């Protein structure tokens, strides 16, 4: 098998992402260079060619919205008519725009140049970063990562954030639900007998729940529902619709055209959102808000809930569901932990406690970093070598699968929380070449469930005496994904299987170019740092030879008068020179390093 080196485990969140690490019977969060345990998960494109990523794409944000990237989360792995899709891009300051039939994000990348990228593309960055945090907090190349999506996430979500991961070249070695890994954060060292543990997460853009059993180091999920698309982004957005109305009240102007404006105003309601769970007010302060003008207001806690209830009150319609589906009922959940940034609303606190009875949530346990808590461990498990404690993991597939039949049937195939891996056969007497559509959710009409993909099979053998016996096989593996293979029960040795996969995918020759793009970038990304170290060591090296010369004590009391101008006008020369020519290439440095010290070099030989 293969040396899969250290392995390390990502949240790759909405809005944040995380890494860690086990090692030492310990996991290690890894800071950034930055010294931040945690990273925005934003990238953007600066009009001087310059590819940022994390805090300092996010911190650009207001001064460049239409090149900073964010929210990919909310896209990757969607289709172009997905509601969700329609009405996001109606806040997103950045170009979205249709090709084969998905949602691609377009951007200016400076120079008058246009790229649309696949947000399987924008994440693989973001991964990257995340990738890079971790090699160098270990001092050694990273290749295998273990990766975390919501629990809800269907089948398409599931593999484009695989691909993301291949495309910053890293294999994706089991995706993680993140439930799931904040259990194993949360009760991993726990002996205290079989627990019902119920784990709320609601972060930046999702929303999941599972019940979990977790018996001593044995942990097995029992029932799983959320929604995908509802987190603090969705509170930060009501936030804002309101202010721009007020804002257009009380002074005539519609703020919604410019991007900055809207953008100033969403840093600051996000920053305002914070303060209000753990005071019951704050001043919304923008300078140079619109036009020229100066914004100003005060949001109350009391009207930061008003505009979110709806909201709030509909996490728990999953938490109901998830219980119905466990046959257990709300006396019988021993505890219930809670992460996510979104769980420190306190109004998100206590709808939960009331819907529990005035059962009180857990407190100890890090909303932000516990999900990539619980994935370093599962990567340490991995790693081989490591001293984790005891580890079952049993996890589910979230959505029924199904086929379409006569009329538009959803004939239901694998149950929702089914545990994976798990297979389904079935027996088709169709000839010719038959079309299956796959199908995901709980709906018994296929109208009003999700596409997941459609399969023709074209390799059949023709009988003599009619009619061919095919075995279809839907088997859904650890990550959550469904493969789907054939064979006929008609030939001793032959089987004929042939899987034509219409289904909205990334191909494996888009997949090359896409990893091909990054390798690339990161080429170019390469060359810019050693153009600017250079310029630096030149306009160093001149600098400590102004010292020197100008040093009675040292290299200067040993010089004549001579050679003393001869150096002052060689350095002072190419400093004057340096400060005009900032744009220089790294060919130009080098020659110029090389002039000088063709010049100084025979002098300070003597
Ligand atoms: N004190 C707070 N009060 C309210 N919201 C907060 C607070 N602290 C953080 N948040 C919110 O938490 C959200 C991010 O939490 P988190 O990092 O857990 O999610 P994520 O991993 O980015 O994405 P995902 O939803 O996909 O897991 C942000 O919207 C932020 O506004
Ligand atoms: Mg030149
Ligand atoms: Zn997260
Ligand atoms: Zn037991």
């Amino acid at each position: 098998s293969e040396d899969v080196g250290t392995v390390v485990g990502i949240d790759l969140g909405t809005t944040y992402s995380c890494v860690g690490v086990f090692k030492n019977g310990r996991v290690e969060i890894i800071a950034n260079d930055q010294g931040n345990r945690i990273t925005p998960s934003y990238v953007a494109f600066t009009p001087e060619g310059e590819r940022l990523i994390g805090d300092a794409a996010k911190n650009q944000l207001t001064s460049n919205p239409e090149n900073t990237v964010f929210d990919a989360k909310r896209l990757i792995g969607r289709t172009w008519n997905d509601p969700s899709v329609q009405q996001d891009i109606k806040f997103l300051p950045f170009k979205v725009v249709e090709k084969k039939t998905k949602p691609y994000i377009q951007v200016d990348i400076g120079g008058g140049q246009t790229k649309t990228f696949a947000p399987e593309e924008i994440s693989a960055m973001v991964l990257t970063k995340m990738k890079e945090t971790a090699e160098a907090y270990l001092g050694k190349k990273v290749t295998h990562a273990v990766v975390t999506v919501p629990a809800y996430f269907n089948d398409a979500q599931r593999q484009a954030t695989k691909d993301a991961g291949t495309i910053a070249g890293l294999n994706v070695m089991r995706i993680i639900n993140e439930p799931t890994a904040a259990a194993i954060a949360y009760g991993l060292d726990k002996r205290e007998g079989e627990k019902n543990i119920l784990v709320f997460d609601l972060g930046g853009g999702a929303f999941d729940v599972s019940l979990l059993t977790i018996d001593n180091g044995v942990f097995e999920v029992v029932a799983t529902n959320g929604d995908t698309h509802l987190g603090g982004e969705d509170f930060d957005q009501r936030v804002m619709e309101h202010f721009i109305k007020l804002y257009k009240k009380k002074t005539g102007k519609d703020v919604r055209k410019d991007n900055r404006a809207v953008q100033k105003l969403r840093r600051e309601v996000e920053k305002a959102k914070r303060a209000l769970s753990s005071q019951h007010q704050a001043r919304i302060e923008i300078e140079s808000f619109y036009e020229g003008e100066d914004f100003s207001e005060t949001l109350t806690r009391a009207k930061f809930e008003e505009l979110n209830m709806d909201l709030f009150r509909s996490t728990m319609k999953p938490v109901q569901k998830v219980l119905e589906d466990s046959d257990l009922k709300k006396s019988d959940i021993d505890e219930i932990v809670l992460v996510g940034g979104s769980t420190r609303i306190p109004k998100i606190q206590q709808l939960v406690k009331e819907f529990f009875n005035g059962k009180e949530p857990s407190r100890g346990i890090n909303p932000d970093e516990a999900v990539a808590y619980g994935a370093a461990v599962q990567a340490g498990v991995l790693s081989g070598d490591q001293d984790t404690g005891d580890l079952v993991l049993l996890d589910v597939c979230p959505l029924t699968l199904g086929i379409e039949t006569v009329g538009g049937v959803m004939t239901k195939l694998i149950p929702r929380n089914t545990v994976v891996p798990t297979k389904k056969s079935q027996i088709f007497s169709v000839g010719g070449t038959v079309t299956i559509k796959v199908y995901e959710g709980e709906r018994p009409l296929t109208k009003d469930n999700h596409l997941l993909g459609t399969f023709d099979l074209t390799g059949i053998p023709p009988a003599p005496r009619g009619v061919p016996q095919i075995e279809v096989t839907f088997e859904i593996d650890v990550n959550g994904i469904l493969r789907v293979t054939a064979e006929d029960k008609g030939t001793g040795n032959k089987n004929k299987i042939t899987i034509t996969n219409d289904q909205n995918r990334l191909t494996p020759e888009e997949i090359e170019r896409m990893v091909n793009d990054a390798e690339k970038f990161a080429e170019e990304d390469k060359k810019l740092k050693e153009r600017i170290d250079t310029r630096n060591e030149l306009e160093s090296y001149a600098y400590s030879l102004k010292n020197q010369i100008g040093d009675k004590e040292k290299l200067g009391g040993k010089l004549s008068s001579e050679d003393k101008e001869t150096m002052e006008k060689a350095v002072e020369e190419k400093i004057e020179w340096l400060e005009s020519h900032q744009d220089a290439d790294i060919e130009d440095f080098k020659a110029k390093k090389k002039e000088l010290e063709e010049i100084v070099q025979p002098i300070i030989s003597k």
